[PDB]
Protein backbone atom coordinates (compact mmCIF):
# COMPACT_ATOMS: atom_id res chain seq x y z
CA UNK A 1 0.00 0.00 0.00
CA UNK A 2 1.26 3.40 -1.29
CA UNK A 3 0.17 6.51 0.52
CA UNK A 4 -1.83 5.16 3.40
CA UNK A 5 -1.48 4.95 6.82
CA UNK A 6 -1.14 2.10 9.28
CA UNK A 7 -4.34 -0.35 10.18
CA UNK A 8 -5.55 -0.31 14.07
CA UNK A 9 -4.54 -3.84 14.91
CA UNK A 10 -6.97 -6.85 14.58
CA UNK A 11 -9.16 -4.16 13.02
CA UNK A 12 -9.63 -6.06 10.20
CA UNK A 13 -9.87 -9.71 11.13
CA UNK A 14 -10.32 -11.13 7.71
CA UNK A 15 -7.70 -10.44 6.51
CA UNK A 16 -5.19 -13.10 5.11
CA UNK A 17 -1.71 -12.84 4.29
CA UNK A 18 -0.65 -15.43 1.72
CA UNK A 19 3.00 -16.74 1.51
CA UNK A 20 3.54 -19.01 -1.86
CA UNK A 21 5.61 -21.07 -3.42
CA UNK A 22 6.89 -21.85 -6.16
CA UNK A 23 9.40 -24.47 -7.59
CA UNK A 24 11.90 -22.67 -9.27
CA UNK A 25 12.65 -19.54 -6.73
CA UNK A 26 11.55 -18.02 -3.30
CA UNK A 27 8.68 -17.49 -1.91
CA UNK A 28 6.01 -14.36 -2.42
CA UNK A 29 3.55 -13.23 -0.99
CA UNK A 30 -0.18 -11.60 -1.85
CA UNK A 31 -3.20 -11.15 0.39
CA UNK A 32 -6.83 -11.97 0.77
CA UNK A 33 -9.89 -12.25 2.78
CA UNK A 34 -11.65 -15.38 4.87
CA UNK A 35 -15.04 -15.44 3.21
CA UNK A 36 -16.01 -19.03 5.13
CA UNK A 37 -14.22 -20.59 8.39
CA UNK A 38 -12.39 -22.45 5.87
CA UNK A 39 -12.08 -20.87 2.10
CA UNK A 40 -9.52 -17.71 1.44
CA UNK A 41 -10.78 -15.50 -1.97
CA UNK A 42 -7.53 -14.04 -3.50
CA UNK A 43 -6.87 -13.59 -7.03
CA UNK A 44 -5.66 -15.89 -9.53
CA UNK A 45 -1.88 -14.47 -10.17
CA UNK A 46 -1.24 -15.56 -6.83
CA UNK A 47 -1.31 -19.28 -7.50
CA UNK A 48 1.24 -21.43 -6.90
CA UNK A 49 2.64 -25.31 -6.37
CA UNK A 50 1.32 -24.41 -2.44
CA UNK A 51 0.22 -21.89 -0.47
CA UNK A 52 0.15 -21.12 3.26
CA UNK A 53 -1.85 -18.75 5.13
CA UNK A 54 -1.63 -16.37 8.21
CA UNK A 55 -4.27 -15.35 9.27
CA UNK A 56 -4.94 -12.70 12.49
CA UNK A 57 -1.94 -11.00 11.94
CA UNK A 58 -1.18 -7.10 12.40
CA UNK A 59 2.94 -7.33 12.67
CA UNK A 60 3.64 -10.59 10.44
CA UNK A 61 7.40 -10.77 11.43
CA UNK A 62 5.90 -11.13 15.43
CA UNK A 63 4.64 -14.09 16.12
CA UNK A 64 1.72 -13.67 18.29
CA UNK A 65 -1.01 -15.36 19.79
CA UNK A 66 -3.51 -14.62 17.58
CA UNK A 67 -2.13 -16.12 14.31
CA UNK A 68 -3.29 -19.29 13.00
CA UNK A 69 -1.07 -20.95 10.49
CA UNK A 70 -3.65 -23.11 8.14
CA UNK A 71 -2.83 -25.14 5.05
CA UNK A 72 -3.97 -24.65 1.95
CA UNK A 73 -5.50 -28.13 0.76
CA UNK A 74 -6.98 -27.00 -2.52
CA UNK A 75 -6.58 -24.01 -5.17
CA UNK A 76 -9.76 -23.27 -7.15
CA UNK A 77 -8.73 -21.03 -9.95
CA UNK A 78 -11.28 -19.13 -12.25
CA UNK A 79 -11.28 -21.72 -15.10
CA UNK A 80 -11.64 -18.43 -17.49
CA UNK A 81 -8.32 -16.96 -15.88
CA UNK A 82 -6.51 -15.48 -18.97
CA UNK A 83 -3.08 -14.41 -18.38
CA UNK A 84 -3.32 -12.38 -21.89
CA UNK A 85 -6.60 -10.06 -21.40
CA UNK A 86 -5.99 -10.26 -17.40
CA UNK A 87 -9.34 -11.20 -17.31
CA UNK A 88 -11.28 -13.46 -14.39
CA UNK A 89 -8.63 -12.96 -12.09
CA UNK A 90 -9.76 -14.65 -9.24
CA UNK A 91 -9.18 -18.08 -6.78
CA UNK A 92 -10.94 -19.73 -3.81
CA UNK A 93 -8.36 -21.59 -1.19
CA UNK A 94 -9.89 -24.58 0.57
CA UNK A 95 -8.37 -24.45 4.08
CA UNK A 96 -7.39 -27.81 5.79
CA UNK A 97 -9.25 -27.07 8.78
CA UNK A 98 -12.13 -24.33 9.66
CA UNK A 99 -10.59 -21.41 11.39
CA UNK A 100 -10.92 -20.48 14.91
CA UNK A 101 -13.36 -16.84 15.56
CA UNK A 102 -11.61 -14.94 17.58
CA UNK A 103 -11.45 -11.03 18.16
CA UNK A 104 -8.18 -10.99 15.56
CA UNK A 105 -9.81 -13.75 12.79
CA UNK A 106 -13.14 -13.69 11.78
CA UNK A 107 -15.12 -13.91 7.89
CA UNK A 108 -16.40 -10.74 5.63
CA UNK A 109 -19.76 -12.47 4.49
CA UNK A 110 -21.40 -10.88 1.21
CA UNK A 111 -18.36 5.41 -9.72
CA UNK A 112 -17.77 8.42 -7.02
CA UNK A 113 -17.61 6.35 -3.55
CA UNK A 114 -15.03 6.20 -0.72
CA UNK A 115 -13.37 2.50 -0.30
CA UNK A 116 -10.81 1.10 1.60
CA UNK A 117 -8.19 -1.62 0.24
CA UNK A 118 -6.03 -3.19 3.24
CA UNK A 119 -2.19 -5.00 2.44
CA UNK A 120 0.88 -5.88 3.41
CA UNK A 121 2.61 -4.88 0.32
CA UNK A 122 5.10 -2.48 -0.97
CA UNK A 123 4.38 1.05 0.28
CA UNK A 124 6.56 2.34 -2.44
CA UNK A 125 7.62 1.41 -5.52
CA UNK A 126 11.20 0.81 -4.47
CA UNK A 127 10.07 -0.09 -1.05
CA UNK A 128 10.04 -3.69 1.03
CA UNK A 129 6.77 -5.15 1.95
CA UNK A 130 5.28 -3.32 5.23
CA UNK A 131 5.92 -5.19 8.12
CA UNK A 132 2.59 -3.96 9.07
CA UNK A 133 -0.78 -4.24 7.92
CA UNK A 134 -1.84 -0.72 6.03
CA UNK A 135 -4.52 0.83 5.03
CA UNK A 136 -5.75 3.55 2.31
CA UNK A 137 -9.10 5.01 1.13
CA UNK A 138 -9.67 5.78 -2.63
CA UNK A 139 -11.88 6.77 -4.78
CA UNK A 140 -14.58 4.58 -7.54
CA UNK A 141 -13.72 6.28 -10.63
CA UNK A 142 -15.82 6.16 -14.00
CA UNK A 143 -15.05 3.44 -16.32
CA UNK A 144 -13.38 5.90 -18.97
CA UNK A 145 -10.27 6.89 -16.50
CA UNK A 146 -9.05 2.95 -17.13
CA UNK A 147 -9.28 3.65 -20.87
CA UNK A 148 -5.80 3.10 -21.67
CA UNK A 149 -5.84 -0.94 -20.10
CA UNK A 150 -6.65 -1.90 -23.33
CA UNK A 151 -8.09 -5.12 -21.96
CA UNK A 152 -10.30 -3.51 -18.69
CA UNK A 153 -13.98 -4.33 -18.88
CA UNK A 154 -16.22 -2.50 -17.13
CA UNK A 155 -18.53 -5.69 -16.63
CA UNK A 156 -16.06 -7.70 -14.88
CA UNK A 157 -13.67 -4.57 -13.06
CA UNK A 158 -13.49 -1.50 -11.03
CA UNK A 159 -11.56 0.86 -11.98
CA UNK A 160 -9.61 2.87 -8.81
CA UNK A 161 -8.00 5.34 -7.93
CA UNK A 162 -7.96 9.32 -8.36
CA UNK A 163 -5.32 9.79 -10.66
CA UNK A 164 -4.21 13.39 -9.13
CA UNK A 165 -3.24 11.19 -5.55
CA UNK A 166 -0.59 9.20 -5.07
CA UNK A 167 -2.69 6.82 -3.14
CA UNK A 168 -2.38 2.81 -4.53
CA UNK A 169 -2.09 -0.51 -4.04
CA UNK A 170 0.90 -2.35 -5.23
CA UNK A 171 3.09 -5.83 -5.11
CA UNK A 172 2.32 -7.70 -2.22
CA UNK A 173 -1.36 -6.46 -1.71
CA UNK A 174 -2.93 -8.86 -4.37
CA UNK A 175 -6.12 -10.73 -3.78
CA UNK A 176 -6.87 -7.61 -0.41
CA UNK A 177 -10.45 -6.78 -0.59
CA UNK A 178 -11.59 -3.18 -1.68
CA UNK A 179 -14.46 -2.67 0.57
CA UNK A 180 -16.99 -0.11 0.35
CA UNK A 181 -19.18 0.53 3.11
CA UNK A 182 -18.16 -2.31 4.86
CA UNK A 183 -19.29 -5.03 2.41
CA UNK A 184 -16.44 -6.36 -0.45
CA UNK A 185 -17.00 -5.09 -3.75
CA UNK A 186 -13.38 -6.03 -5.54
CA UNK A 187 -10.13 -7.59 -5.02
CA UNK A 188 -6.83 -5.89 -6.06
CA UNK A 189 -5.49 -7.19 -9.50
CA UNK A 190 -3.54 -5.45 -11.52
CA UNK A 191 -2.13 -1.69 -12.41
CA UNK A 192 0.71 0.21 -13.46
CA UNK A 193 4.13 -0.29 -12.81
CA UNK A 194 5.08 2.75 -11.87
CA UNK A 195 1.87 3.04 -9.38
CA UNK A 196 0.27 6.05 -10.75
CA UNK A 197 -3.34 5.13 -10.57
CA UNK A 198 -6.13 4.27 -11.57
CA UNK A 199 -5.49 0.29 -10.68
CA UNK A 200 -7.48 -2.39 -12.27
CA UNK A 201 -9.34 -4.01 -9.50
CA UNK A 202 -11.92 -7.57 -10.04
CA UNK A 203 -15.54 -6.97 -9.22
CA UNK A 204 -17.02 -9.51 -7.17
CA UNK A 205 -20.07 -9.29 -7.83
CA UNK A 206 -19.86 -10.90 -11.55
CA UNK A 207 -18.66 -13.74 -10.16
CA UNK A 208 -21.12 -14.47 -7.45
CA UNK A 209 -22.67 -17.45 -9.34
CA UNK A 210 -19.07 -19.19 -9.12
CA UNK A 211 -18.35 -18.36 -5.82
CA UNK A 212 -21.55 -20.04 -4.95
CA UNK A 213 -21.05 -23.49 -7.15
CA UNK A 214 -17.38 -24.08 -5.32
CA UNK A 215 -18.04 -23.33 -1.72
CA UNK A 216 -21.82 -25.37 -2.17
CA UNK A 217 -19.60 -28.53 -3.58
CA UNK A 218 -17.12 -28.24 -1.37
C1 LIG B 1 2.46 -13.47 -6.20
C2 LIG B 1 2.22 -12.70 -7.41
C3 LIG B 1 3.34 -11.71 -7.76
N1 LIG B 1 2.70 -10.44 -8.10
C4 LIG B 1 2.43 -10.06 -9.33
O1 LIG B 1 2.60 -10.83 -10.22
N2 LIG B 1 1.83 -8.80 -9.54
C5 LIG B 1 1.55 -8.50 -10.95
C6 LIG B 1 0.08 -8.54 -11.26
N3 LIG B 1 -0.27 -9.34 -12.17
O2 LIG B 1 -1.66 -9.25 -12.43
C7 LIG B 1 -2.21 -10.14 -13.29
C8 LIG B 1 -1.52 -11.17 -13.94
C9 LIG B 1 -2.23 -12.07 -14.77
C10 LIG B 1 -3.62 -12.01 -14.88
C11 LIG B 1 -4.31 -10.99 -14.21
C12 LIG B 1 -3.61 -10.10 -13.39
N4 LIG B 1 -0.81 -7.80 -10.56
C13 LIG B 1 -0.59 -6.87 -9.51
C14 LIG B 1 0.80 -6.63 -8.92
C15 LIG B 1 0.92 -5.40 -8.04
C16 LIG B 1 0.27 -4.14 -8.45
C17 LIG B 1 -0.99 -3.80 -7.98
C18 LIG B 1 -1.53 -2.58 -8.37
CL1 LIG B 1 -2.99 -2.07 -7.80
C19 LIG B 1 -0.88 -1.71 -9.23
C20 LIG B 1 0.35 -2.10 -9.72
C21 LIG B 1 0.96 -3.32 -9.34
O3 LIG B 1 2.13 -3.87 -9.78
C22 LIG B 1 2.99 -3.20 -10.70
C23 LIG B 1 1.62 -7.85 -8.54
O4 LIG B 1 2.01 -7.98 -7.38
C24 LIG B 1 4.38 -11.12 -6.84
C25 LIG B 1 5.57 -10.65 -7.44
C26 LIG B 1 6.56 -10.01 -6.68
C27 LIG B 1 6.38 -9.80 -5.29
C28 LIG B 1 7.51 -9.10 -4.54
O5 LIG B 1 7.37 -8.90 -3.30
O6 LIG B 1 8.56 -8.73 -5.16
C29 LIG B 1 5.16 -10.24 -4.67
N5 LIG B 1 4.92 -10.09 -3.32
C30 LIG B 1 4.18 -10.85 -5.46
C1 LIG C 1 7.31 -5.47 13.88
O1 LIG C 1 7.82 -6.45 14.83
C2 LIG C 1 9.27 -6.48 14.88
C3 LIG C 1 9.80 -7.67 15.65
O2 LIG C 1 9.19 -7.38 16.92
C4 LIG C 1 9.73 -5.10 15.37
O3 LIG C 1 11.11 -5.09 15.21
C5 LIG C 1 9.26 -4.05 14.38
O4 LIG C 1 9.60 -2.69 14.67
C6 LIG C 1 7.75 -4.10 14.31
N1 LIG C 1 7.48 -3.19 13.23
C7 LIG C 1 6.64 -2.16 13.27
C8 LIG C 1 5.76 -1.84 14.44
O5 LIG C 1 6.62 -1.49 12.24
C1 LIG D 1 -7.55 -15.35 -23.50
O1 LIG D 1 -8.48 -14.41 -24.11
C2 LIG D 1 -8.13 -14.21 -25.55
C3 LIG D 1 -8.85 -13.03 -26.21
O2 LIG D 1 -10.21 -13.33 -25.92
C4 LIG D 1 -8.35 -15.54 -26.31
O3 LIG D 1 -8.23 -15.42 -27.75
C5 LIG D 1 -7.39 -16.56 -25.65
O4 LIG D 1 -7.44 -17.82 -26.25
C6 LIG D 1 -7.80 -16.71 -24.15
N1 LIG D 1 -7.13 -17.86 -23.43
C7 LIG D 1 -5.81 -17.90 -23.20
C8 LIG D 1 -5.37 -19.15 -22.48
O5 LIG D 1 -5.03 -16.98 -23.55
ZN1 LIG E 1 -2.18 -8.74 18.54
Amino acid sequence: IIGGTESKPHSRPYMAYLEIVTSNGPSKFCGGFLIRRNFVLTAAHCAGRSITVTLGAHNITEEEDTWQKLEVIKQFRHPKYNTSTLHHDIMLLKLKEKASLTLAVGTLPFPGRMCRVAGWGRTGVLKPGSDTLQEVKLRLMDPQACSHFRDFDHNLQLCVGNPRKTKSAFKGDSGGPLLCAGVAQGIVSYGRSDAKPPAVFTRISHYRPWINQILQAN
